[PDB]
């Protein structure tokens, strides 16, 4: 069965890698606020030999990542590792890793988007739970990062179930560009698509990203699974809907057991009775309870959770998402 | 080998339908000029009962979609099934067909982008030939034409090989919104990625789209082929990139003969330098011919091809893909 990671705790080191985008994308200012947020809260911040190499893909060449994934795996010090940001290629590199090394060095990987496909071939080929949560770039935020951080410290720092509340205000800001002028809007808070309760291996993360491992080997089964989903402005809900008859297409998906949905951009245009369609149509949904409006995704603020780790969803009580391993 | 479906003769009925996107889209003059457009060719052109349904995603319903294949598959005066438009759903329509009605009522389905997903599956699940080509309204196009209704005529009007010959010009135009002003430009043409000889079976179309049959049943086995693949402006080539990632990921890809990409959209901005890098680092392509700036894709003018048919590739000819069954 699955590995968990051992949480963090005070004083550990915690190594900041780009399997994705490169950290120069990243402003020299950005960076600084990250570091010292993550050193308040207690820890040593280091950084992979490859972090800041650039090609003209605003990445790095897969044999460099793959290097930065392995001496973080392989060091001992290490608690926990961080993605800087998303981007697009890290499924470039799942041929290239040695899951031998990984599942002799359990310890916690967290990152969202495009890390989904990294995260999610590491639980499968390996068994060790990973996180679908806060990049290191996350931690720069000035405003609104108290979610973030209680939801980091909820699932990485402690161990016992914790319920992924809604949050009060919630935004969809390019904030790294503008960090004065923000707007938070009253969250009016999950929605209940359709109603039940259930329990299980939560999947998930990004939608068209996690598509990419579909037909390989790193595609997880979906039996018995909550999905957890979200995906960010360039999807339109028609892309959404196609990509999503994907995923229910795959192995497992008759036996899923339930869906939360995450609040998606704006510029993604979706709207209730279209995400009400988009659900309706889905053989694999039919009998299941569906969740969406949840803290996870691309907009402010996110929650970080595990991916390989259970959840359980109660429509009918106020704390509808509880993590229960993580 | 598969099934070729009778080549189109003169005075044969042509139905079209709706998979994808209604016909609603289309302004009533738009059709008009298609219609005379298919008239003149010298068809009968009749259409589906439903393809002007109309749904808040610009589509359709299922069971409605799959009504009209299935009418137009069995009618007998039905000699070729051209798809109105493409979108973004014909995958949901998938699990529903009937392909034993199909595979007994052998006949032309041409259509592309979106319509990759019904026809590769067509072909996968009852192995009748199915083609990557014009839209009926495709043929509403008043500039520029020439090139597609001649590539139309080799393909389905002859049964002998062709060339899928460079275009002496192209353009990315909205010309359903400005028939008038369109921008022809003169064609570079075929680039060799990669010099080589090869000669397999045909599969692929929209990249993206393809994508979204992975890890199903539907999926063509890719050893032995020659992948013929494209995508429109949403892709940027970060995109286009982890998408042919996953694709040449899938089972068979480790036995590809060799791959032809069609011209991209100018909104990509696929330079022929990105374009070398995101090659040269694909596993399944190390050895092989590799053509870009084909004529196929979202640009104009569109060749039409057959998915499940077989090509030569010869990098030492003038006449560089051939297109033998069909
Ligand atoms: N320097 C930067 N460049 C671009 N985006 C930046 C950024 N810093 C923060 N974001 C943020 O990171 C998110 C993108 O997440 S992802 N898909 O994992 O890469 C967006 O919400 C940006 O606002
Ligand atoms: N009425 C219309 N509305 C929108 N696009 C139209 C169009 N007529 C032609 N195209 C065109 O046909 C292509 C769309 O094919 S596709 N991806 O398979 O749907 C694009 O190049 C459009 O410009
Ligand atoms: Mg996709």
């Amino acid at each position: 069965n699955a590995m968990i990671p051992a949480k963090l705790k005070q004083g550990d080191e915690i190594r900041i890698i780009a399997p994705s985008r490169s950290i120069g994308i990243m402003a020299d200012n950005q960076v600084e606020i990250a570091v010292n947020r993550l050193t308040d809260m207690g820890f040593k911040v280091t950084f992979g030999e490859h972090v800041a190499e650039m090609d003209c893909m605003m990445s790095s060449s897969i044999r460099s990542r793959v290097a930065d994934i392995h001496e973080a795996f392989n060091d001992s010090s290490v608690k926990a590792i961080l993605t800087v940001i998303g981007g697009f290629n890290s499924n470039q590199l799942l041929p290239y890793l040695d899951y031998d090394l990984i599942s002799e060095n359990p310890k916690i990987l967290c990152g969202f988007a495009d890390i989904t496909a990294l995260a999610t071939a590491i639980y499968t080929q390996t068994e060790l739970i990973t996180y679908s949560g806060a990049h290191f770039s996350s931690f720069s935020m000035e405003k609104g990062l108290d979610y973030v951080m209680e939801s980091f410290s909820d699932c990485l720092l402690q161990k016992e179930p914790f319920a992924l509340k809604e949050s009060a205000t919630w935004s969809d800001d390019e904030w790294y560009l503008d960090q004065e002028n923000r707007n938070f809007i009253p969250n009016e808070g999950l929605v209940v698509m359709q109603p039940g309760v259930a329990e299980g291996i939560i999947i998930g993360g990004n939608l068209c990203t996690l598509n990419l491992l579909q037909g390989t080997e790193y595609m997880p089964n979906l039996a018995g699974t909550i999905l957890f989903i979200e995906d960010d402005f360039m999807t339109i809900p028609e892309t959404f809907d196609r990509d999503l008859e994907s995923l229910l297409s795959q192995p497992g998906a008759d036996e899923i057991e339930g869906m939360v949905i995450g609040r998606f951009q704006q510029k993604t245009a979706m709207t209730a009775e279209k995400l009400a369609y988009i659900i309706e149509t889905k053989t694999a949904l039919q009998k299941i309870p569906v969740i969406s409006g949840a803290d996870f995704g691309h907009t402010q603020p996110i929650a970080t959770f595990p991916i390989g780790g259970t959840a359980r969803i109660d429509t009918n009580q106020t704390d509808k998402i509880q993590i229960i391993r993580h």
